[PDB]
């Protein structure tokens, strides 16, 4: 797939709003995910333990985790498209070291869909969700390819 300039500039504004607030943003879409996909926590050992949203929003672990995987995934998306390189330290150990399914990127793709929508709810509209979700599947689409050359593709 190829996003044109338009989807780019779509998907570029909104997160520029998201840099404001790295940390509040980060936490906000780990525990929606952790909420939503409770499966997904367990394969954190880091945080497995904790048992309730109090309990997440008070860890300050979870919280420079969330910074870490928004930092990440903002230089993916800043490249808009050319990525190849970030992509493979990411892939080699998510597949091969946490061992994580195509379909818990799904899971964190909606997380992220619906942090956006709440909260930047006058950038986010149809079209510029539409772009986002495009940047989205792009990314999950070049992650499940490098999977399979991995020897993992889950
Ligand atoms: C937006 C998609 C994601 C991005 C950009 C991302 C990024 C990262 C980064 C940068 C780290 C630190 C370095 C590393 O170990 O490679 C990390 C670690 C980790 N990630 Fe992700 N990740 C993503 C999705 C997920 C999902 C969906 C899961 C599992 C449900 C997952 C599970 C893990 C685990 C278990 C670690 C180790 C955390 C710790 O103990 O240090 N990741 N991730």
């Amino acid at each position: 797939m190829v996003l044109s300039e338009g989807e780019w500039q779509l998907v570029l504004h909104v997160w520029a709003k998201v840099e404001a607030d790295v940390a509040g943003h980060g936490q906000d879409i780990l525990i929606r995910l952790f909420k939503s996909h409770p499966e997904t926590l367990e394969k954190f050992d880091r945080f497995k333990h904790l048992k309730t949203e109090a309990e997440m929003k008070a860890s300050e672990d979870l919280k420079k985790h969330g910074v870490t995987v928004l930092t990440a995934l903002g230089a993916i998306l800043k490249k808009k498209g050319h990525h190849e390189a970030e992509l493979k330290p990411l892939a080699q150990s998510h597949a091969t070291k946490h061992k994580i399914p195509i379909k818990y990127l799904e899971f964190i793709s909606e997380a992220i869909i619906h942090v956006l929508h709440s909260r930047h709810p006058g950038n986010f509209g149809a079209d510029a969700q539409g772009a986002m979700n495009k940047a989205l599947e792009l990314f999950r689409k070049d992650i499940a390819a490098k999977y399979k050359e991995l020897g993992y593709q889950g």
